[PDB]
């Protein structure tokens, strides 16, 4: 088995910046308390690919998070806000982009190397929160 050209996202990743992650929350609906305490941590990403399988690691002090997921192919998965959601990701041009629904609410996050960095762009209606991580 070969290499992939998403092999590009594999690896350790620490969170450096982040922008409008507040107000991406208030519009996902997190309540307060969660919004205060996971706006104050700066996760890790851990990216790996087996097979057709990726599988991605968030740590952090506030909570450990973890899929496994098949391009295309339609997932469950709990967030770390405890949203139960339905999860679809697709590899768009380089783009790693990953449809979550729920209670007929709908979020799109976006995965993308620039440079160095991986950079996410979480978008909730008219509300985008960027958030760039580097290499650990
Ligand atoms: O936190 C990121 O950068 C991130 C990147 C993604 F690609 C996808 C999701 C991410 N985080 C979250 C999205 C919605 C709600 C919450 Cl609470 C979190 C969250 C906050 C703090 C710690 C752990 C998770």
């Amino acid at each position: 088995r070969g290499s992939h050209m998403c092999d590009a996202f594999v690896g350790t990743w620490k969170l450096v910046s982040s922008e409008n992650f507040d107000d991406y929350m208030k519009e996902v609906g997190v309540g307060f308390a969660t919004r205060k305490v996971a706006g104050m941590a700066k996760p890790n990403m851990i990216i790996s690919v087996n097979g057709d399988v990726i599988t991605i690691k968030s740590e952090s002090t506030f909570k450990n998070t973890e899929i496994s997921f098949i391009l295309g192919q339609e997932f469950d998965e709990v967030t770390a806000d405890d949203r139960k959601v339905k999860s679809t990701i697709t590899l768009d041009g380089g783009v790693l982009v990953h449809v979550q629904k729920w209670d007929g609410k709908s979020t799109t996050i976006k995965r993308k190397r620039e440079d160095d960095k991986l950079v996410v762009e979480c978008v909730m209606k008219g509300v985008t929160s960027t958030r760039v991580y580097e290499r650990a």
